[PDB]
């Protein structure tokens, strides 16, 4: 319930600034919390279970002892199914979530830093995209994933945290927009040519110069899958 | 049942395609669903608990849960949840969402049309927060909402999607900053003026103006209570 919901938030808000607890921790068995906040199981439980959806929470499996709930704190998919929604409606289009990753990507670009980037972990992705069996929805789940890596070297959590939030909206975008794309196998080659040098720069630390060829590919893509007409 | 938020979802998302529904209709009712999506009713109603935490849904229309079940298509709360939490284990720190909203709140001001903000609601927030008598918690919590609705003025409607899903993390952040204010009466009274030029200029469609004006305004609190920090 409500109650449940609010009185949960609140705990796990003072066990965090008491230092009490971290993130990744469990949490107390739903017995134990429920009597603590004074709130019924069944209520507790419900909570915990929409928490546990939003990804607030997360469950493990075979962690007993440990009660398997915890303190993840992750936004979820929220936010990307209420984009995707959205876009289904004459409300938002496409080129609203391409605008809307221009202005997150430009910003951690122009402010990025090449001693805080993820460079090797953001290659790595790179390094499976450049498979040649790679199904084009894959290809675009990792690119997206990719773009959320690049975008940590402004080292500002929240931006980053949005970033993530918003992938599984972007991935969808993109993927819906290479439906009409005539040649699959040559527009990939260029977006991982243009990828590995937005990565070259971010590296260099020549922020101005990967903002500028960050813009241009994904308004490169936009315009091309246009054409195609989609 | 992972099966009935997908069922839900696929069907919620066709009815909006094909136009026999759209944002701010009426779900059918469970019985219904339950039988139309071949999902357990109580698995169903497990999945719409879910899609209104979610924002997907709402059953606050009307009044209350009893005036129905609408469509939202929302963000909800959750980033906003995972937000303040980080910020509380200072994962994510009050520096970063200050840098947040100068970004979105800039760009849907140096960006909106004057046709499209809802004006009249925004300001009758301000009436609100013109209270001597209302609690700072309270003020900022309108504060918040107020900075919501008029980045609707956008020209893309996503960045007031992303400012909703910021808005209770926003609300927590400026209160929990609020509290070493020296002199609160006097700060919440540059921010009615503030509040109101901004207001003013995007009514205007002094674009350029109300981007400076906010700009101006979201670092003046920062720094302000930046600098109010008992240290
Ligand atoms: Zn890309
Ligand atoms: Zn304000």
């Amino acid at each position: 319930s409500v109650k449940a919901h609010e009185s949960v938030m609140d705990w796990v808000t003072e066990e965090l600034r008491s230092g009490r607890l971290k993130i990744g921790d469990h949490l107390p068995s739903e017995r134990a919390l429920s009597e603590t906040l004074g709130v019924s199981r069944s209520s507790l439980r419900e909570a915990l279970r929409v928490l546990e959806a939003l990804g607030t929470i997360s469950t493990a499996t075979g962690s007993g002892p440990r009660s398997g709930t915890i303190i993840t704190a992750a936004p979820g998919q929220a936010l990307s199914l209420s984009v995707t929604l959205q876009l289904v409606t004459n409300q938002v289009g496409h080129h609203d979530i391409y605008e809307t990753r221009q202005l997150l990507e430009g910003w951690a670009a122009l402010h990025s830093s090449a001693e805080r980037g993820d460079w090797d972990v953001a290659e790595a992705l790179l390094e499976k995209m450049d498979d040649p069996s790679l199904p084009l929805e894959d290809f675009l789940r990792f690119d997206a994933e990719f773009h959320v890596v690049i975008s940590k070297g402004a080292e500002n959590p929240l931006i980053s945290t949005l970033m993530e939030a918003l992938r599984l909206s972007v991935a969808d975008h993109t993927v819906a927009r290479a439906r009409a794309l005539p040649d699959w196998r040559a527009t990939s080659a260029r977006l991982q040519k243009e990828h590995r040098a937005i990565l070259a720069a971010l590296r260099a630390g020549e922020s101005t110069v990967a903002a500028t060829l960050i813009k241009e590919h994904i308004e490169g893509y936009y315009e091309e899958t246009a054409a195609a007409e989609a």
